């Protein structure tokens, strides 16, 4: 739907190995339609089976015999997936005829069992042999060790190996059984490109491969495209499927002449393989490969059980320490203390060569001194501040320019208090690794008539690569522990930091209560001054003005605290003459500010049940806002009107132009722009915030209209009558 | 007389089905010691085999034939667990002699293969198909359906059913293949008591059961106890093991005459069964049950992998939805609004008939009104305040006694901000559930002369239970989503509330600056009052005193905020004559409060480099504390001494007795005891906190010594050496 077609990232995953259009010549293939019509067949069918499977026809009993027709008939007419096989003699050779269905196409694959003993061993006896062996092991090390030997005994292959994939898709030969005169491949690494993603995905679906003769010439199955869809025949589940010519080249470079492999699937991912080699052609009869296909799933389930148990036990053991630390830190007076102890603490949660706890600008290093390393990592994290977890095993080793460089190649950092910079770091020193590679990893490129070819390595001689500047990698367990600790510490930091709010509530509330009395006393004393002398009169006036200003500030503080605390404003609606109140406020404002030209259009005797103190407060806030933000010398128009069940008071004044962002933030508290406005340098900006809260408390609202740098405010309050109680 | 009185939990788990001491008479059993000696044998051994296995004797080739001893010798001399079988003829008919070892006891189980023919063993081909075909299913719903049909066609049983266990160990018939005339059991429920915990564990250990004749007579094995241990023979892995008579009664009441069942084990738990029934005796040859053991292990592994895939996909889609919400909630100005939107938000994470989001007293419902249920849940949860998550599927609906009830049956709640009461409640309305029980699940007991007996149900006719008042239970995924979202919202609350803190800091920081000017103006005007009249003089004095008190409060506010914000107290250390300062302060305090007897022991010319304003503040704080907490009329002893490079000021006064908690909390801010002290009602209690912080800022300390209700404070401040120019 995005109208885009991405391009693949790697050319090694782009071979369609599942639709080769060819089979290995040790059998014959026939493809059949859901009604039984022959669609395509392998070109050797006349030589191997003695008859021509002409497309469009149906198999005759003279051709495949009654056993194959009985099997096919039960297949085509059956329901759900189909997979069956039967033993029959066609011509003079005994054949294993395998049948399966995939994506509505039915396949019949014939393998010769010439020069072999009839029913020498059955699928059930071999399956029980292996499953009984596999179930004796409680560790994957010994499970893979013994299974590799039993598989070599049963098959008789020149070599059998257990190959385990790494987290980076590479893999290592973790177990081996081999003929004495063969060089051991145990413990060698092989790169991720040796088994491409396409194969790993396929080998989760079809657990068994066999290559009977690595020198084989593919037999083309023609027509190559299914006539009913023009699509290639999907041979994913075919046993005769022609393997990639690049892998037969890879095995020719190993000197291998037959191959077999069995998948190990864990968690829906290809966990490993059992790979078998022979230095001469070798075919394993289908009943035995069927027993191996059964074993593949039993062994996969057992390995999964073992790995899940081991991981679960490590997770439990670590959860114990994490919870104990959480308890200690919760009980301790200082978290930055309880975590920063060289005994236990966070340094003991994850294997590290030292750790550092950082919070609120306080740091402590455990088992070393890493404030330098930590600070430098933060100076790296400053480029991606939204990142909360950082882990690395290849920290750039410092240059020789100064000995201040720290060789702590491993860093694992987690942020538990983003605003206070709560950081925990775990460090690891450089661990010098040595890797035995199965052949030098030369590039997959050769140029010839085909252009560049993805040719495999020319030799598999064990090459030893020394790794420097790398530490012990942080396991998925360590990363999980680090994240769970991050969350546990965030929760504790929130519970800890939330107490600051309660303290400020108590403090401010007591201050608001205790400060009113001295101000009231001063205002009363100023009112009691006889004002006999002109000097005494001026001082009395200045004292009364300053006291009223402080009372106003204290009132604003109380209101803001009550609003932020959610208590709201306790309004007392009473029948108030809005006309008289607004006219009085305007007159007092004009007399107080003779330079402020105030125009009034106040309807007479507008009476409404409203709180006179809150309405006066709103009017004062609006006049102050118009004075501070209005253009100097411009007149202010005040219009009070009753619009049905609402009282509308409008104030219009010119401005130097207000942006839409400023208009949206007009009601925001502590607006930074107020500190820069030379006329409002002392304005807290809460005037609109408090006014809006007052309007909401009165079930009203404050409208704002700014046009052509002229802003118009319209207070709308609902008309209501106060309730009166009676005994009736 | 044992001083104990146990209480029975259940009768059905007590019967030891693994040590029955008897076998099903379709075979014979011989028990052997690790040295090959015969321990015990079934009493029918002479009837079926023609020889007597006298205890203590050894088998002989003329008795059991050579192939039996050949098989047994590999067992006795083998390592670890053993399990094998041999096809051999004894007397005139063929026996399937199966051997295994358990707890170092070796068993020989003889099963007659009479009345069949190797051609009938073609069941091995149907086994091959089922084992091979099962691997291709894409989901458990189709897998159970197809496998039940294949199992019925293969075995030919009158009925086959896939039984899946519920989370409460009950089970439901989820698939069925049956003879056309038989009553279909598909979809019926059966209680947990139908397969007791012991049977579930044994069926996890021994996957295949077969009751060839429900009407059988148990063939006792004699002697019943192993002479080597005097214990019962553990027959958990014996194929001839006599099934519980309570279960054979159960099958008799179904009209079943033979049974077979195949375990499905997932995650090491019994996930389900395939149970096959026949209305007449039927026996499955041992090679076929051997193939069913393989099928059971393969099916178990595939079912486990399919269910893991389904759970993983559910967790993936859940994670996508949750992280999308966390993003929207983080980009929002108000978290509450971005969560509370009905069109998109929290309500899409967990399927609910409605939801309520709550934070800081706000409550916004979605798809209805839910404040009643939320209120009742919190009122209940207030009795478990540490609880952060709650879930229920059967909330008690309100009685008709009041219309204020809330009719929601299911509630899921999580707390994401313990202080702001941030709660998210997901509600589910009544989902009337109709349950079809396979017979009424009445009590499985009847009392007779032997007391209560574990009588099965006498009938299996479907009884429909109308379960009312229950909603869809909260699945493991719904709980995982609630648990993870709780953390995703705790993160956002912490990161946002840090801004609320920073805002209140900015608020108080601006208030402290703007309040200073009006106070200074009033203090100056008061100082300018000519005080010509006595009344004018008294008013001036009152105004000056009130202004000084407010200035003191404002200073305390600034100090407290700077300390809580970590800014500390700014000090200006200067060479000050401590003797003169302290003497002056004491004189002023005594003159202002002649009723407060102050005793002074002030060393002369004590000089120290200290901030005179901060040190005077500390002295005033100490004197105020002694005045408010000292006993009325008792003298206060003030001692100032220089102890080398430190100046020590001590104040001693009598008290009404201070508790150890009050002494330890003497430096705490907002000490509740200050609000209750009628003499210190206006005291915030910060005096000691601020004084201690000032002392620390001066690199000094405040010592406290309270003895026999007499408290002694000792301020220790370091003396700083003076610096001056010098020349030769
Ligand atoms: C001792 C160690 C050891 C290892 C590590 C090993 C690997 C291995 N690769 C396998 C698969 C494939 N590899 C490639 C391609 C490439 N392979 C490369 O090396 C580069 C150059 C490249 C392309 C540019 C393809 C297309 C396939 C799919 C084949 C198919 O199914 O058609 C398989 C499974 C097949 C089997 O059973 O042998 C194994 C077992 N066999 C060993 O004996
Ligand atoms: C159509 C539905 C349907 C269901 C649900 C069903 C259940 C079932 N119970 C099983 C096992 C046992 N049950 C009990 C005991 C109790 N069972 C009850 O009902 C009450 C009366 C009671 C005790 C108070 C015991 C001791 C055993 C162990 C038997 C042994 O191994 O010796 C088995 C496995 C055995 C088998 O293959 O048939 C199944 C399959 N059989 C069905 O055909």
């Amino acid at each position: 739907m995005t109208s885009i077609t991405p391009v693949t990232l790697a050319n090694c995953e782009d071979e369609p190995i599942h639709v080769p259009g060819a089979i290995q010549p040790h059998g014959a293939l026939v493809t059949l339609r859901a009604d039984g019509m022959v669609l395509a067949a392998s070109e050797n069918i006349q030589a191997l089976l003695g008859f021509v499977a002409s497309p469009g026809s149906y198999l005759t009993q003279e051709q495949v015999g009654p056993e194959v027709l009985r099997m096919l008939e039960e297949g085509l007419t059956g329901n759900g997936p189909w997979s069956n096989s039967v033993e029959t003699r066609i011509g003079e050779h005994l054949f294993d005829v395998i049948g399966h269905s995939y994506k509505e196409v039915f396949y019949l694959e014939f393998e010769i069992r010439t020069a072999d003993t009839l029913s020498i061993t059955s699928f059930t006896l071999n399956a029980q042999r292996i499953i009984a062996q596999v179930q004796l092991h409680n560790d994957t090390a010994s499970l893979l060790s013994n299974v590799t030997d039993e598989l070599r005994r049963m098959t008789g292959y020149d070599r059998v190996m257990a190959y385990r994939f790494r987290h980076d898709d590479s893999g290592e030969v973790v177990a081996e059984s081999r003929r004495e005169d063969l060089e051991s491949y145990l413990g060698q690494r092989y790169p991720a490109s040796d088994i491409p993603a396409q194969a790993r995905r396929l080998y989760i679906q079809n657990p068994i491969r066999l290559i009977a003769d690595v020198a084989y010439t593919p037999m083309r199955v023609f027509p190559a495209l299914n006539p009913e869809t023009n699509e290639s025949f999907d041979l994913s589940y075919s046993v005769l499927r022609s393997v990639s010519p690049i892998h037969c080249e890879y095995l020719t470079n190993m000197g291998v002449r037959a191959s077999m492999s069995i998948s190990i699937v864990v968690g829906g991912k290809l966990w490993g393989l059992f790979s078998c080699h022979h230095m001469s052609p070798k075919l394993i009869p289908y009943p035995v490969r069927m027993s191996f296909q059964i074993f593949s799933q039993v062994c996969s389930a057992i390995v999964e059980r073992l790995e899940q148990g081991r991981i679960a036990e490590l997770l439990r053991v670590s959860t114990e320490r994490r919870l104990a630390l959480a308890r200690r830190a919760r009980d301790a007076d200082d978290l930055f203390g309880a975590l920063a102890h060289p005994d236990d603490g966070i340094a003991a949660l994850i294997p590290c060569d030292g750790a550092l706890v950082m919070l609120g600008g306080r740091t402590l290093s455990i088992r070393g001194d890493f404030e330098r390393q930590a600070g430098n990592v933060l100076q790296r994290l400053q480029r991606d501040p939204e990142r909360d977890i950082y882990h690395t095993d290849n920290w750039p080793q410092p240059s020789e320019d100064s000995p201040d460089g720290g060789d702590c190649c491993g860093v694992l950092a987690i942020r538990f208090h983003r605003q206070e910079s709560g950081w925990i770091f775990w460090f690891r020193h450089e661990e010098v690794h040595r890797i035995r590679w199965g052949g030098k990893p030369e590039k997959l490129l050769t140029i010839g008539p085909s252009g560049p070819r993805l040719t495999p390595r020319g030799s598999f001689e064990a090459w030893e690569e020394v790794v420097r500047g790398h530490s012990t990698p942080w396991s998925e367990t360590d990363l999980a522990i680090a994240e769970k600790l991050r969350l546990d510490l965030m929760e504790l930091c929130l519970n800890h930091a939330a107490e600051v709010d309660r303290m400020r509530q108590r403090l401010i509330a007591v201050l608001g209560h205790d400060l009113r009395n001295p101000l009231q006393s001063i205002s009363m004393a100023a009112a009691l001054l006889s004002s006999s002398d002109t000097r005494t009169t001026e001082l009395r006036q200045h004292i009364s003005a300053s006291s009223s200003r402080m009372e106003r500030l204290v009132s604003q503080i109380l209101d803001m605290s009550r609003l932020q605390s959610g208590i709201g404003l306790t309004v007392n609606p009473v029948d108030t003459d809005v006309s008289q109140l607004v006219r009085q406020i305007v007159c007092e404002t004009d007399v107080a500010y003779p330079g402020l030209v105030i125009e009034i259009a106040i309807d007479p005797q507008v009476r409404a049940v409203v709180d006179p103190d809150r309405y006066a407060q709103v009017a004062a806030n609006l006049l102050s806002n118009a004075r501070h933000h209005g253009l100097p010398g411009r007149p202010v128009l005040v219009t009070l009107t009753r619009q049905g069940d609402e009282v509308c008071l409008s104030v219009l004044n010119e401005t130097s132009g207000l942006s839409e962002a400023q208009l949206a933030n007009l009601f925001e508290p502590f607006k930074r722009e107020s500190a820069d406005n030379q006329r409002n340098r002392n304005g807290l900006g809460i005037g609109l915030y408090i006014s809006q809260a007052i309007a909401q408390a009165h079930q009203g609202r404050i409208d704002v209209d700014c046009r052509d740098d002229v802003i118009t405010f319209c207070l709308r309050l609902p008309v209501r009558q106060a309730e009166t109680g009676s005994s009736s």
